[PDB]
């Protein structure tokens, strides 16, 4: 039988679930749970959608339960209460909340007994685990993370806010002379300013004052006044056609020495034409996990730090052992 | 209370093994076996040396057994046998007969109640790790693993047995115009002629035949006959100069699509000035997992298709989830 997977929101994300499910053949898509009104909400596999309020007469049609929400205020609400009735997977992104988001899943999927593995994706999730692996197999060394080249949706949409602003995209973009002393292993100490620069593809709206526009990005607390940030505006045109993909990617680099210092280098690299598809392929793979997982008995909440690679498989143990363990 | 570690045999595994702990404050080297008499086996810590028969006395003082010895004689032996007695992480590596080796580990480690973590190291270890997740977050496209450059052992000991050979160094290396294309995402199908070459130094016996061991080495079934192979004859004093490292390094690349077409491509890559120090640190972190395990009441044999990574640290869960889960 089908690991029976249900997905919360329907943005890039949701949409992202969907296509890895295809990739995936224990799996099924079930529902699609949106706040909308479902009539409004065109789900390309033509799967049923419903309203989040209907999702807990669910509860036994669905194994899994991807959450797809933002972590600003769609997440906060969500994990908690779907953990009350399915397992679940979220990407949970928010670095000063994770403490109180994993005990607010934790507190209830141990009550529901079901699972939940919150902060799945590239970052956090891969690169999380890389940062620790550097760190275990490499001790007396630094780690640095570099995102991009890609698209940042928290960043264009911080633009987007700004009044004078129709659209934009924003490229968070590593600055290479840093990277290459990384790599080099040099070990260099790294401010913010050095490691990224920020670029930004505006659409003025009529009457806009441009160079207002422009100094309240450079100046916006967070954002970009701690990055050199550039700015060019352009036509909506322009912005449609160079600036629709959300690429991304990077690299978490541990830089280490021996005891008796030789040089040793770790990276993982990720090079996408579309973040969201990846950050969801990562989803369905843990959500296969949960499944497991739950199916042994375990609940409570999870991180990537505490799921074997083993579990992401349909492959069993033995067939892993022997295809991939070497050669 | 430190986490006493044992080794079993100090050739340049066990002497990395002893290297790494000093990088692992809550970790001590209780002890070295070796075959050899104690008295002729100079550790550099000045630990206790003793002789492996003696071993069976020292369980109740030892928490992990550090196994590392080749996988050719001393593993097939000595993974059952110390798996009687204590937890134990090996470096096994021989792809056909790993099935037998786990079968073998696993029923002597679920006798005696005992953690056997096998295969740890860099390939098989991080690299398969790699295997694994490409193909789990990608399942549709191809994963290939690249070795080098650097010094392969086996193959510069397959050289060294040639009658009319003193010695030998060989160098597995990467031929770059099929790393390239694995990288830039065309997905080839490549032979192995097509993803490596293998280079010569060699230090001719008085009396030889150099177009003959030339021949030898060239024709030498599974070492080098399907490979492009060169052959550089040098002096001692030049090899010891000149190739007295033991660097390596690789990597495992996924390239896969979305399933909207969208290129995505992972790469895990290594670059070591010592491959057995890399070796060892990595042998030290997972023998802390062992311990984990061991303490949860959890026996048997694991691969690394079994470990979570938080296991791995000597932070707590928490603290993981603080620092490392992003940003």
């Amino acid at each position: 039988s089908k690991i029976r997977i249900g997905i919360v929101g329907y943005g890039n994300l949701g949409r992202g679930v969907e296509a890895a499910i295809q990739q995936n053949p224990d799996m099924e898509l079930v529902a699609v749970f949106t706040r909308r009104d479902p009539k409004t909400v065109a789900v390309k596999s033509n799967v049923k959608v419903l309203h989040v309020d209907d999702a807990q007469s669910y509860k036994d049609e669905i194994d899994v339960m991807i959450l797809c929400g933002g972590s600003a205020t769609d997440l906060p609400e969500q994990g908690p209460y779907f953990a009350q009735y399915f397992n679940t997977i979220d990407s949970f992104d928010t670095h000063a909340r994770i403490p109180d988001y994993f005990d607010a899943v934790n507190a209830a999927a141990e009550q529901s007994g079901k699972v939940a593995i919150i902060s799945v994706g590239w970052d956090p999730g891969l690169f999380s685990l890389n940062r620790l692996l550097g760190e275990v197999v490499l001790p007396v060394g630094n780690t640095y993370t570099f995102w991009g080249k890609g698209v940042s949706q928290g960043h264009s949409d911080a633009i987007r806010r700004i009044q004078g602003v129709k659209n934009a995209v924003q490229y968070t973009i590593p600055i290479d002379e840093a990277v290459n002393r990384v790599r080099s292993g040099e070990n260099p100490e790294l401010s913010t300013r050095e490691k990224h620069a920020r670029e930004c593809f505006v659409v003025l709206e009529e009457g806009a004052d441009p160079a207002k526009v422009e100094h309240e990005i450079k100046t916006m607390p967070n954002y970009f006044d701690e990055y050199d940030t550039t700015v060019h505006f352009i036509s909506e045109e322009e912005l449609k056609q160079n600036h629709s993909g959300m690429p991304h990617g990077g690299f978490v680099i541990r830089s280490g020495k021996s005891d008796e210092g030789h040089k040793q280098i770790i990276e993982f690299s990720l090079n996408l034409e579309s973040n969201p598809m990846f950050t969801s392929s990562a989803l369905v793979a843990y959500a296969r996990a949960a499944y497991r997982l739950s199916q042994n008995g375990d609940k409570g909440a999870k991180t990537v730090f505490d799921i074997p690679f083993g579990l992401l498989s349909p492959k069993s143990p033995e067939d892993l052992r022997k295809e991939l363990l070497t050669r």
